[PDB]
């Protein structure tokens, strides 16, 4: 019965906008709200929870946020750190990477990432260079799992987290020399999510549509809504754990 | 090295106005701001942190705040949730009580009390009436440590919290009752105190100094130093803990 | 990281020897070394900054200059000079003075003037004798609520600045005349204070202790102390202000 | 009529052994004692101030200073320290240069440059590599403004401050990279100028005559002349508005 | 940057159980537990640092350390040496003793010495019996301005440190000898501090209050307490000087 | 007379496992536990003292320590560093190098080095990489005289200590460069030994035999003999000395 004034309403996070009530133990993140827009009409409903798009998605009776940055930011290091700050327990970054093996990933093909290269800029302001960015292996084996189950090839491999290629356009000048390193893919920022993640202790991982061959110099319908399936019926799964 | 906009200041409680970085592990609760400057006064420094009034206090070496409500408020019941709020692990309430012993307890006596009767009201919003108003055993001990070092005399015994006598200045109707029942004093909020205690798990204690008779229908300015003495070094004491 | 040789210390003031750095915002003088010696087992702590004497108090957590002139010199025209030169925003003179009003002030009360005759010779340098010697209101102000706090009785008043009663032990011819005018006491360089203070907009005030009656023709040890414990709880709430 | 012992001479700074009375609001910088002499005879009339070289000139009914390093120093950083001490409000840096576009820049063409490259070595011990050394556009306008007047052609551009080319004798290992990047000449110090002026709020600018064209691998007298006209005559015009 | 394994933490001292770090340039050496409890409650503020007893003592600012022997030793030379190996400066012992001068000095009375008669013991297995037990000039002096500054009368003269009196409630055969021959006060081990300071090079001194008079077969609140703040106020002068 | 429990027996340095009295002012370090054997055999007669092996040597009169890392190190930076504890005052390094003038110095040359390249790790935490690793003179003057005298030839110059070349079998980048800038060897840390001694007043030398030519991508009996026995009767001269 004790309800004091000015202490009814949660803290609401400043950028989000929202508060740990709101906000789902499983989060998946997505590169923009157009794609927020497509992942939330595939669930099974939605809410939409009105600079940064947020969706409760229901999907197989379990429910967990959808996000993406909006007009005006780079990425979502600031969605992490906030979604982090409510009690999310796992965030998922699912969009497109650019190819670094041309001889073994084409246009359309999915990569589930096991680490990440740091040239993320936001990570090392976190922790020195030489702390590794990795995912937590349950959200890879899971991901991993379901794609198996759904019938879905896919890849695994390390992917190099780019502050130059999809935020700006630029070709990375290490690009060729990690190739050869074997690094599987280049995307944003999901070496950003692994190291916060680890430094918060909350489990992350990444999922990734080839959009692309960047060093060769649209995607496939079917393939893309393979990987958001895959996003989808991993989300479902670590929900119930929670 | 990782500052983001909007989360570079702690969140402000709503009335109390202060941040975790300004709560001391232990508190000082009194009645009335001009009984703020009177303890502040006896300390060895203080800094105002400027309704409701707070002073960090700086007394044999330990920091804690001593904190009372202001202008358009009855009590401290907020300040007890805030502080809660804000990581406060010891708050102990000092202040005037009435006698209900008039033969063993008279005007300018001191009084620490180990429990409370709840004719508080705000306890009741907390928990069923059954549930005990009780002080912290390691408190209540160290503050008639902190007496008997002093060589101040006290009596120990149970208190009447009550939402009558000193808010409204109305005789509680069963305040003959407790009397008989061995209730030693009667203050205002020392039981909303303790069963928020209780509940919080942070430790509560009180201590009073008996300022009339209010059954036989100004203090002594020595009388009253040593109750804020005792309040001080106590404080001091237990500060040194966390 | 760019340091010049010839560079790295602070000018030292020629006569006090001391840098800005040294110089607190709030400075307290005393007519001898002797007085400063007095003042210093008085505050919490000192330390000693090795013609004139100066030492950092600290007093209920505030750090705040006690200095006096020494063997060679007449009054600290000079030290009020560089005092304000190393950025002194108060000064505070304290002393003896002699009672011009027998019947209402009388060895060992205390006064608090608010202005000052100019008989004192340096301002004279300064400023057509015109101008007001008087007191900053704030300083003059404190001093008086610090004494009510305290329960020390004070007296306020005018003072005559003298330079030939304490410096030459020679009575001015206008003394009974000035009596006659309501001045209240007779000290030696509090208008030289003023003046400066006015002119270089620094805050100034003073504040005395009978020692005598000129005009009837050791102290009180407890009166001494009091006026010393207005001075130093004076000093100590304005140095918060800074 | 108040003077003090100790406080009748005004602070000389410890190298340019210069009072702020001795220093002008503007400043002309030249690169040695023998250019100083040059320009001091291009005068209406010269006073010497007698490590550092030191001259009021007059020029035009206005005062201003020139000074130069002597013997025993690399360059004027320390001057310029000192100068902006004693209250310089514009200080110019003129002297040699040479040309990094040799077919738009031969021996004896003039540059007045709005910005420098930072190989300066003393700019970087007061603000990190990132900040800007940037003329004012005032004395940048001015100049070229006189210049203008004068019919003297000039070119405008970037100059590279190289603590090697004219301290040394070695040619910078980026001296041709920044040629192409359009970087118009090569000079010492006037990075160190233009970053110690907007740090410290005083107004900057250069004019530098080309001696040499380094990547190909005596000065004409009117050439210069022409340069050391246009300094002056800026000069003249500042010093008005002070 | 160079930390090596096994060598990050200081040598602690067997039965002190302190590092260098931990020990002050000057220490006051106490009787037991309770008057080391009755001395740290006497300064601004203290740390415990928890056989052998020691706390870090605050007073006017300065920090010194008070220690005594705990239950099991008789005591306290190995705390002398062990002190004196963690580099302190200034040991003084403060205690009880017993008045061999029955006309001169009474209970309460202090004595602040100069010199020891050697029935200690432990001094005998460090030099020759010829050798004298001598106190600190400096040490001795401040011990007895600080005194007069206080207001507290006290005597000088040489003691009697008697391994019998205070450890085995035996009267020494050549008690009255000794008184006789001038000797002042018995105690216990002041000649032992002496000896080891002398050849140690480490200052010491002794001050003492008679709680007796053995020859003629609790103290007085106020007179210890005096004897108390002059050790303090001593302890703390000397500690200015490290 | 005087021995205090726990203090019978002196500081034994965590590693090496030895006090100062087993430490002797002269030390030879060796690479390996065979070759302290080795060494051993050659000398007049040894004791063992038994992670790191130690031995006393004694050999033309004079004893002086044969110390060498074992089992489960990379080196002996922490036996330079508890060597120097235990007081230490000079420390020879004798091992194998490989010729970085293959024209000049071939398999079984000696070298007898005057500084060293930091490639070490170890060095950089103590001190930033421009201060120079250099030998003590009379150290490196004294190897020299001792070959002289027993006709002995050999070579001076720079070494390389790297922390790659004997630890990992790693070719350094670097090490054509330091050839031709005139690096004699490379060895492993030496720079460290010689970089320690200077900040700690301990004075080194270093002395190699050739093994290799790494640059040209089991030694000769008689000439590892040589320059043992150089390194100990080197030894033996300088323990004179002390």
């Amino acid at each position: 019965n004790l309800y004091f004034q000015g202490h009814m309403e949660e803290e609401m996070q400043r950028h989000i906008k929202l508060t740990p009530s709101q906000t789902t133990p499983v989060v998946l993140v997505v590169g923009d709200p157009g794609r927020v827009d497509k992942v939330k009409m595939l669930c099974d409903s939605y809410v939409d929870l009105a600079e940064y798009k947020s969706v409760e998605c229901t999907y197989k009776g379990q429910k967990f946020l959808c996000v993406s940055h909006g007009v005006g930011s780079a990425g979502c290091a600031i969605c992490f750190e906030e979604l982090m700050n409510n009690g999310a327990k796992v965030i998922i970054r699912a969009g497109s990477c650019g190819s670094l093996q041309p001889t073994q990933m084409k246009r359309g093909d999915i990569c589930i990432c096991n680490a990440a290269v740091r040239e993320d800029r936001v990570s090392h302001l976190m922790i020195y260079s030489d702390f590794p960015a990795v995912a937590d292996f349950e959200v890879y084996d899971t991901l991993n799992k379901v794609a198996q189950e759904l019938e879905v090839p896919v890849f695994n491999g390390i992917s190099l987290s780019s502050d130059l290629y999809y935020p700006h356009k630029i070709i990375p000048t290490r690009l060729e020399d990690y190739s050869k390193a074997n690094v599987a893919v280049v995307e944003m920022e999901v070496a950003t999510l692994m190291v916060m993640g680890t430094l918060r202790k909350v489990k992350t991982g990444g999922i990734f549509i080839v959009d692309g061959c960047p060093l060769k110099w649209n995607l496939v319908p079917e393939k893309l809504e393979n990987m958001i399936k895959i996003s989808l019926e991993t989300c479902a799964r670590l929900a119930k754990k929670y």
